[PDB]
């Protein structure tokens, strides 16, 4: 595979969360806005909740 987007890894900061970081499908029902609002979500949810289409699911 070598690797996939994950979300922890750019929290150095230095990329600045809710407003521009275009839009996507996260795995349970939902287009999510920005990849910091995505990446929040992901922390609490069960184990393993990732993004596969860009825009609209």
């Amino acid at each position: 595979q070598g690797a996939q987007v994950d979300c922890a890894e750019f929290k150095d900061p230095k990329v600045y969360c809710t407003r521009e970081s275009n839009p996507h499908c996260g795995s349970n029902g939902e287009t999510y806005g920005n990849k910091c609002a995505f990446c929040k979500a992901v922390m609490k949810s069960g184990g393993k909740i990732n993004l596969k289409h860009r825009g609209k699911c």
